[PDB]
């Protein structure tokens, strides 16, 4: 007379995975990774992110809350907090201590900026907190936010030591199974032989040439080309280097396997929840771009690691006893230099300094703009009051100046989003992404293909356009029929779907709805 439930559900989010990575490299994947999810599970091929900006902290938050920044409070990886008078990192919390490391900047993090509950929170509430909930990622934000407010543990990678650590928000000390894993020095083992392509490099016909102008550098090498023979020496000097290799994903999945065993995840009938973010596809993509040989090799190597991961699930939990959903927190644009080489619309988006000089000339006061980030601009309320300036005047001028920019498609006040002459889906995505306390006073929408000038190599992601917002969404295992769909869905539909499969209450700020055709 019990509610039918899987023994374990695994939430995998491949960082920066554009949907078309599934098919650009389709002919090179094996049978047990992405193709196992496609061939035995359900693929939603028309899922878009229903907010902006399409960055990491929000993506992981919205996947697991079914909510939007306007409600759940995570308005980006960073945001300007006008009451604190400074920019704020999404997970930074100076009321906790590092656990397993002495670095405060690496370990002082918590989910305290998250206002809405997660599906992992709701599982704990539905099982009287007998459920094992563990988050794993190289990035603090991508481990903490999916895990929720009261998980068994949330672990992330310490660049200063090469170990997985946590904070006193979770436990006073690292569990034995984490110390055991760290002491193996898996990172050293992985980078020992450098980085060569898994296949013969001549076969990477889905990619550009190896040496192109728009690709960044890795480690000590001064050309963006294989082979990366000095990886082991470079990793030793900077252990954060492993983030920008396929071995960062391999490390993460071995850590996730250690979490399954260290917490007995999936052995009894009480549903456990493992969340793991694969961050290296984002680091590699940021440095080399979606058309690089580097990125293609990262996905061929991730594909094999996922096959090993699913095979370990079959032995430790049992096929049919676990539920997997795979998605991404966002896509990515093509590199500006790549698009220019092929005549596609593209370009680059120092606004705070430049506009403040103009605002200075126009109104006579300096530092009128407090911050410019996430395609928004914040005005310094302290400067406006002391200078006797109106927010609307100062805002109207900046918007008029921004309309002149060749990269600007729309500019609008965040007080007047609904009435603006902007089509859907852009208008509602701007609404969903606008958090009253933590978002700026002006919203900017860039033309297609334009990227930030923060780095003129590699690529980035933040915009509404389909290349950033079109994410894969694959379900596999317990309670999932095989199939695929081109019906439109939202990222905020993921958590409601898992909630319905588990017969648990939806998260507290959820705005999405279950994907009914998946539940079979
Ligand atoms: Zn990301
Ligand atoms: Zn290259
Ligand atoms: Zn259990
Ligand atoms: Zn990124």
């Amino acid at each position: 007379n019990a509610v039918p439930r899987p023994k374990l559900v695994v939430g995998l989010v491949v960082d920066q995975m554009r949907w078309d990575y599934l098919y650009r490299y389709y002919s090179k994947y094996g049978e047990g990774g992405f193709k196992r999810m496609l061939n035995t599970g359900y693929s939603l091929n028309n899922v878009h992110i229903d907010y902006v900006p399409t960055v990491t902290a929000i993506g992981h938050t919205s996947i697991f809350t079914g909510s939007v920044p306007s409600i759940h409070g995570i308005a980006g990886n960073d945001w300007y907090d006008k009451e604190l008078g400074k920019s704020v990192y999404c997970t930074s919390d100076e009321t906790v201590q590092p656990v397993g490391t002495t670095s405060n900047s690496v370990g002082q993090h918590s989910p305290r900026n998250l206002w809405s509950t997660t599906v992992t929170d709701q599982l704990g509430l539905a099982t009287n907190f007998t459920s094992k909930v563990v988050g794993v990622s190289l990035k603090d934000r991508a481990s903490i936010l999916p895990a929720g407010h009261n998980p068994t543990g949330a672990f992330w990678f310490d660049d200063t030591t090469g170990k997985f650590i946590t904070s006193t928000y979770y436990t006073k000390e690292l569990p034995k199974w984490v110390n055991d894993f760290n002491n193996k020095n898996v990172p050293a083992q992985l980078v020992a032989n450098g980085w060569n392509t898994l296949l013969p490099i001549n076969q990477y016909t889905e990619s550009s040439e190896d040496n192109v102008e728009w690709e960044g550098l890795l480690g000590s090498k001064k050309t963006p080309t294989f082979p990366y023979t000095d990886l082991a020496k470079d990793y030793e000097a900077k252990k954060g280097l492993i983030r920008t290799t396929p071995f960062g994903n391999t490390l993460t999945l071995q850590m996730a396997d250690a979490a399954i065993d260290g917490n007995q995840m999936g052995v009894d009938d009480i549903t456990d929840f493992l969340t793991v973010n694969l961050a290296s596809t984002d680091y590699v993509g940021h440095n080399f771009g979606p058309n690089s040989i580097e990125v293609e090799d990262t996905y061929l190597r991730l594909d094999r690691d996922l096959a090993d991961f699913f095979n370990n699930l079959d032995k430790k939990v049992g096929k049919g006893n676990y539920l997997v959903f795979l998605s991404a927190d966002h896509g990515a644009a093509h590199s500006v230099g790549f698009m220019q080489a092929h005549k596609m619309p593209t370009g680059f988006f120092d606004m705070k300094k430049e506009m403040n000089a103009k605002l200075k000339q126009k109104f006579g006061a300096d530092n009128i703009i407090a911050a410019a980030m996430n395609y928004q601009v914040y005005f310094d309320r302290k400067v406006l009051a002391d200078s006797k300036l109106e927010l609307d005047d100062v805002r109207d001028y900046v918007m008029t100046e921004l309309k002149k920019e060749p990269s600007v498609l729309y500019v609008l006040s965040t007080d007047e989003i609904w009435e603006s002459s902007i089509p859907e889906p852009i208008k509602s995505r701007v609404i969903n992404g606008y958090n009253w306390k933590r978002s700026g006073d002006i919203q900017i929408i860039s033309k297609d293909g334009y990227l930030s000038a923060y780095s003129k190599k590699g690529t980035t992601h933040s915009v509404w356009n389909s290349y950033d917002s079109h994410i894969p969404l694959l379900f596999m295992g317990w309670g999932i029929k095989q199939g695929e769909s081109n019906q439109p869905y939202h990222m905020t539909d993921i958590a409601p779907t898992v909630s319905s499969l588990l017969k648990i209450q939806f998260p507290s700020g959820a705005v999405g709805k279950p994907i009914t055709e998946v539940i079979g």
